[PDB]
Parts: structure tokens; C-alpha cells; sequence
């Protein structure tokens, strides 16, 4: 009867896979989703033996120079390109009554670059440190870092910017600033042209060397990242699952998934590893974990519902064309609106309009 | 208390750690490579490297994910614990990146090395574990004492690692770079021991002994085991299951497409 | 009045040397005291003359490596040791009539290393920068660094763990993890022994590259400390006369002094200077100061005032033999209690 009560927490309904969204819960749930994405850099995931492929998967392939400063085309396995995800999610209540929806709204993400101890591999077949003999340690993964993620509820809009433009890039298999301004590059795709805009479409096809989270004006993900150049600088990271990311925004909203998905970018480049035979810097990649606290939020229905239905309607009924009656060559040379009644005016040839605010008799023509 | 559904078992509230035994690295005689190698005079150089420092603090021992450099290496099958090990078959090319189905505990102690086994990120956890590595060649290392201030091991609800069994496990691991010999530079690694302080409390929780299994496994340890056909796995030959509850208006379609891709 | 007054800060009450301290100041007073502690590591301060010592005072005399795997002799004057002092402080009020008494309590320290700037001597016969003409800048101090300070009402209880423990350290004059032990080392010595543990009781004797701050059970201590190793690390300091440290514990107590003596500890390795020669290798060190902020407490006499008046007789007395009066062989024959 009186046996002591522990502690209330929140109460779990149902887990498993993506199929657990199904069971309809109601205003107050919250979602936790977890889920990872692989580094694509460079080789692709295809080849599974581990001889054909040679099994350089979360590397890339091999790096090799320019002959010279005007030809210089790199290939398609040597770039390390955006990893992206996205996590269709049910469908939820709507209100015709009120013209409110709810919608899913990405609440708070835990994540986590998985992998890091995997760099103490200091055996194995690299540039040895004591070069002069070939002996000592074989020198572990250095150089270039570069973390970004990103959450949100439509795919990332990004931005180009190259440091050479007179690079070659291939036209098959990536999505470079030609693919999507047809024209060649400029020497303001160089700096910044605010005209090579693109988004995230495709998963491991946009190299990071061409295509940066871009600051449009607006914006409905969140994305963090740090960049950490140089030769030799050594990796570092932390990992933790007490600390978590908090996706609210200044008035507390937080990306709201429009189109029930949730998109998720990440791109996490650790350095190169030197080959022995020549100089060699293979891109090397972990893998991200993401957990996102999504729940359910009212937002007013932005879009008349008569609109949207008439469009529709309409767009069904045969279009015809006869004579341009809108446009630079009008064939309408009037419109008069006649709303109530006023005593005859004076000049019958008179004009009247409406300017920004209000009716007014245009201007008496004697000027 | 096996009869009201309350029970009462121990939480981990706070942790104090620390590595000990930092200014041991001064050691700067002895037969290392020396600073200045053309004489072979100077300073026997002192240990520097990448540097690894995991612990963790749970009720269960800690869930670990395989991740390797080279998925072609060929560790011993004896006496250490490895993809392999636990797979039973050999290493996917999967295994340089997240591959879901390395998975593994920390059952033994001193078997699963750090190049291969990782903390891993389950979806429900009951450990709490922090890291930090740092990689490079000649990296010095950085430590820091103080008896001064804790870790919380409090989660978003304030329970904390609730100990599970009866058990507390506690993991670390503490790489602080290697000593390269005065010969063939061999290198080989040094670590520090790591001090943990746990703060318990009892905390009353709801049964998780659940009576009906007993009084369930009584009646299958009289009935003999037959596998049959795969009801369950990934030969799956249950082909739908939908479950009822109450009574609602007669829906349109009842199966209705959730999903707004589908269309 | 209708005098302007100025707004109030606590009244000091008197200046001057530990002297102040027999002043009877009253209960809730404050006491601060300076103090400062100078890196004794390798040189003793004796030869007081730069010409016969070198004057290496502050400097350690010079590290020689070993000649083989097995043998290895660190030179006790060269090993880096810990500095540590302690302040006498005046004995204080009670009230057996609640069996309450009163101690200090270490409320709060600034601290701060001393002559940083020092380390901007840049002429000098050190290793030149240029070296294959012997030109340039003498290269000053760099490498491992070693700062760990402590505070506590009683002497720091501190871990033997060494790295190869076949090294043969001098057995006198310094206190080796032997000393403590009788026996030798053993490789559990090199990572973690829990019975080769000491209390940093002496002074510029307990080598740094041994002796290392422990994590007790029950502890009235407060230490810090930081270290960055490597061979050329740029050394890194910070001062300013204005960020204090609390050293208040989780229930707001701080460091008790047991007996009545306030016990300071440091260490701090700046790195090592290489001379223009085979490159021998000069540890630095320089001074701490301190600044502890103390105050009184009244604290509930745990024991029996009958135990330790037996305990305080025990300690007086000296400890005899005598003919045996007790066990096998007594010679106490009979014994007859009456009543009445």
C-alpha cells in the first residue's frame, strides 16, 4: 500500500527502427532518432573485396600534383566530398478549422565524430619517421582537418568558392560550380559570386573544395564547423555523450522539418597518410554520429488553403493561346472600377488611382 | 520489496578522476634517443606522441564499436579480442568506417585494444564516458592535477548511472606518447595509472526482476526445444502483425500511407 | 554627520612580521600572510660564492645520461626536488564546556611564479640559434614544465611511481622510493604501488620525478598542478596581483591546520637551458609566492579528554623494559582487591 514511489521520468512507449514512427502518439511526444554517417571521400563504397579495391574506403584514393600551372585536373576518387542524409518522417496532424499544422521541429542534437583511437594504428606500411633507414614508426594521420555539420529541415544550401578557377574538373559523377552555372568558372567563383549558389541534393558528390555552408539570408539548419590547416598538425578531438548541441533558435523554434524530412550534412576530414614508395597524402575520414530530440510544434498554415486549391483546379482546364491580351504588347487598353456612388464629377475624361495606400484623383492634368 | 513494484539499488552521482603520475615523464636520463644524436650527447628525449585518454563510469560495462585503419591487418587470434573474435568471419571493408555490426563489451580487461574497439554511442546507455585524443609525432603532453572539482555523472532526468547486477565498472584508458630506444627506433607506448572517486547514492527505482520470467521459464524448461521454420530473423515467415485496442469510426483506407514520399 | 564618510572595508588592525600573530585579535578576525618559496632543485644554496659553486643556485648542476640499459645513476644533485615550508601559527581559544574548539582554516590563496621576464636573457654562453657559425641568440629556456602548488593543514601526503625502475638513485641524501621501503623497487613501482607512499616532510629531498601529489581517502590539502612535457616546448606563464583561488571544500570547511603549523608546497620547472659544449642540460626553477587568507573556526573536539590525557602521558613518558610483570614469566605473584 504505502510501498515508497521513485522518481517520475519520461515514460517510453515504443523503440526500435524507423518503422516505430507509425504508432501515432499524440501533442506531447518527443522523437529521439540516432543515426551515423560514413565518410565519402574518394573511393567509393562499391569495390568490397579488399584487393580489387585495395580497400582505401574512408580514405581517399591518392593525391597527384599539377605538371603544370595551367593543366591541373584532379579525379573524382582523390576529392572528399559532403556526406548527407535525410530522414523521412511521418505525417502529422493538420487543422482546416483554425488553418494551423504541426509540424516536426528538430528540438537538440547530440554528435559525435566515432573513430578517433583508430589513428594509434602506428604500424602498418607509411612514411617511416627515421627516413634516412626506413625504421622507427610509421608515421601516423596528420594535416588538413575540417569538421562540419549540419542539421536541418530542408537540404543545405551552400556556396562555391575555389581557390584556383583554372582548375579542370571532370563533368561526370560531380557537381562542381560548370554543373551548375553552365559557364565556366570566373575569376569571381575565386573570391565570392553570390550567382554559384547550390544545395545538398546528392550524398558524397559535392567536394569540399568547391562547395562551403553558404549564409543566405535565410536559413532553416543549423550548422558548426572548424577548420585547421597546415602539414603536420596533429589531429585532435573529444568525444562525450553528456554533452549535447541545443538547435533552438533566438525565439526558441528551432529547424522545422518542411516536407516531413529531416536532413542531415556532416564532413569530417582527420588528414593524410603518407604512402611509402612516393609522396603520397591519402584523405583519411570518420565517421558522425547524430542524435536528434525532435518534437511536435502548432505553426500557423502560411498559405491560403483557397489558393492553393484553385491553382490546382485550374491547372486541370485546357490552356489555349489566341492573342496577347498581358505583357509588353497588350491588347487591353482600359480598366475602369466602379465600386459605389458620388455626384457627377467634372472632367469626364478623368483619372483616378491608388497609390501604395489610397485613392486618389490623378494629379489635374494642368501642370 | 519483490512484491510491491519499488525497488531500491545504488546510483552513481558524482566522479573525481585523475591521471597520476605526470612528472614522472622528467626522466630525462637513461637509454632513449638522445637530443642531440650526432654526438649521441644531450637529453635521452622524453615521452611524446599521440596521446589517448578515455574513462567511463557506468552500471554496465562499457559498449564497444570496431573501427580499424586497415581493414587487411592480422592480428593474433589468440590471447586478444578482435573483429574476427566476435564476427567469427573476417574483416568487411565496412570496418575502416561505421559498420553496425562490430559490436562488442568490455567484458575482459587488458583484451580489446584502443586500435580497434572505440566507446561506442548505443541508443540507451547507462555509462557515462569521456575522451579526448591528440594525435602527432612529437606532440608533448599535457596534464593536470587538482582534488579540487568533480564530474557530474547526472543525466538529463538527474538518475545517473544506475548500477545494474549489483556492479559498478569503471574503464579507462591512458596513452601519453612513446620512448624511442637508443637503438632501431623502437618505440613503445607509456600510460599512467588513472584514479577514480565514485559518490553513491540509493535510489529507489521500479523492479526490473521480472517474476514472470521465472514463472514463464517453469513452463518452457518442461517443454523440449525446437527451432522449426524462421519465425524470426531475417527469414522472417510471420508476414504481418497489427494489433487492436479499442473501437474507432470505420477509417477509409486503414492501411493509409504514412509517409508523404510515397505518393 | 553631515560629514561626507567614506564606505567601510574591514579595519586592519596591525602589520608587521608572524610576530603580529601573538596580538590577541578577537574571533571573527582575518590573517593574511606572504610567503614565498624558492625552487630548490639540484644546487643547495651553500656555496654562497659564484665561483666556487658556479652559482647554479636555481639551476640543477647538469643531466649525464646513462651508459647502458642497466645502469643508471641520476646524481642527486641534479634531480629536481619538491620546495615545501611550513608557518607556525599561534595556539587559539576553546570551551571544554561544550568541548568546542577553535583552529585556523585556510580560506583562500593567491599565488604567483616570480621572474618570468627573467627568461628574456638572450645573450649568454648557451647553444646559439646559429649554431654552424656559433651566432645569434642563446637559446634560452625550453621544455618539459612542471607547476604544482599545495596548501594544507598538514604535510603533503605524496606517491612513489617512477619510469625504469632499475635506476640506481644515490641511498643517501635523497629519499627514494627505497628509503621509504627498505627493499628495492619492483615494476609495480612503475606504474602504480599503493604501499610506496610518503608524506612530503622534509624539504628540497623528495625528487620530483618520483614523488607525486596522492589522492588519500580523507584529505585536508588543496593542490594543483599542470605539466607539458616534450624537448622544446615554449615555456608559458601568467601573472597578475588580482585572481585569488578558493580553497573552501564542498561543504565549505578548507584546509584545517592540524597542530597549529599551515604547510606550502610547490614545484616549478621552467624547462632547461643546453650549454655551448656537449649539450648539458640546466634545469630552472623559479620562486612561488604565496598568499594565504586564513580565518578562525570552531571545530567539535571528536576524542575524550580522558584518551588523550592518557595518550599525552604515553608520549611523555619514556618507553621502558624492565623485569617482566606481565605474560608468562610474571613476577607479580598475588593480587587481592577489598571492598570492605
Amino acid at each position: 500500500k504505502a510501498c515508497p514511489r521513485p522518481a517520475p521520468v519520461p515514460k517510453l512507449l515504443i523503440k526500435g527502427g524507423m518503422e516505430v514512427l507509425d504508432l501515432v502518439t499524440g501533442p506531447d511526444s518527443v522523437t529521439e532518432i540516432e543515426a551515423f554517417l560514413n565518410p565519402r571521400m574518394g573511393q567509393p563504397p562499391t569495390p568490397e573485396s579488399l584487393t580489387e579495391g585495395g580497400q582505401y574506403y574512408g580514405w581517399s584514393r591518392g593525391i597527384n600534383l599539377a605538371t603544370s600551372d595551367t593543366e591541373d585536373s584532379p579525379e573524382n576518387n582523390t576529392l572528399p566530398t559532403w556526406s548527407m542524409a535525410k530522414l523521412q518522417l511521418p505525417m502529422l496532424n493538420e487543422d482546416l478549422t483554425c488553418d494551423t499544422l504541426q509540424m516536426w521541429e528538430a528540438v537538440s542534437v547530440k554528435t559525435e565524430v566515432v573513430g578517433s583511437g583508430s589513428l594509434l594504428d602506428v604500424h602498418g606500411f607509411n612514411k617511416p619517421t627515421d627516413t634516412v633507414n626506413t625504421k622507427g614508426i610509421s608515421t601516423p594521420v596528420e594535416g588538413s582537418q575540417y569538421h562540419v555539420f549540419a542539421v536541418g529541415g530542408e537540404p543545405l544550401d551552400l556556396q562555391g568558392l575555389v581557390t584556383d578557377a583554372r582548375t579542370k574538373y571532370k563533368e561526370e559523377g560531380v557537381v562542381t560550380i560548370k554543373t551548375i552555372t553552365k559557364k565556366d568558372m570566373v575569376n569571381k567563383d575565386q573570391v565570392l559570386n553570390p550567382i554559384s549558389k547550390a544545395k545538398l541534393d546528392k550524398d558524397g558528390m559535392y567536394p569540399v573544395e568547391i562547395w562551403h555552408p553558404d549564409p543566405a539570408k535565410n536559413e532553416n539548419t543549423r550548422y558548426f564547423g572548424n577548420y585547421t590547416g597546415g602539414t603536420t598538425t596533429p589531429p585532435v578531438l573529444q568525444f562525450t555523450n553528456t554533452l549535447t548541441t541545443v538547435l533552438l533558435d533566438e525565439n526558441g523554434v528551432g529547424p522545422l522539418c518542411k516536407g516531413e524530412g529531416l536532413y542531415l550534412s556532416c564532413v569530417d576530414i582527420m588528414g593524410w597518410r603518407v604512402t611509402r614508395n612516393y609522396d603520397v597524402h591519402h584523405w583519411r575520414g570518420l565517421p558522425r554520429y547524430f542524435k536528434i530530440t525532435l518534437r511536435k510544434r502548432w505553426v500557423k498554415n502560411p498559405y491560403p488553403m483557397a489558393s492553393l486549391i484553385s491553382s490546382l483546379f485550374n491547372n486541370m482546364l485546357p490552356q489555349v493561346q489566341g492573342q496577347p491580351m498581358e505583357g509588353e504588347n497588350t491588347q487591353v487598353e482600359e480598366v475602369r472600377v466602379y465600386d459605389g456612388t458620388e455626384p457627377v464629377p467634372g472632367d469626364p475624361d478623368m483619372t483616378r488611382y491608388v497609390d501604395r495606400f489610397g485613392k486618389t484623383k490623378t494629379v489635374f492634368p494642368g501642370n
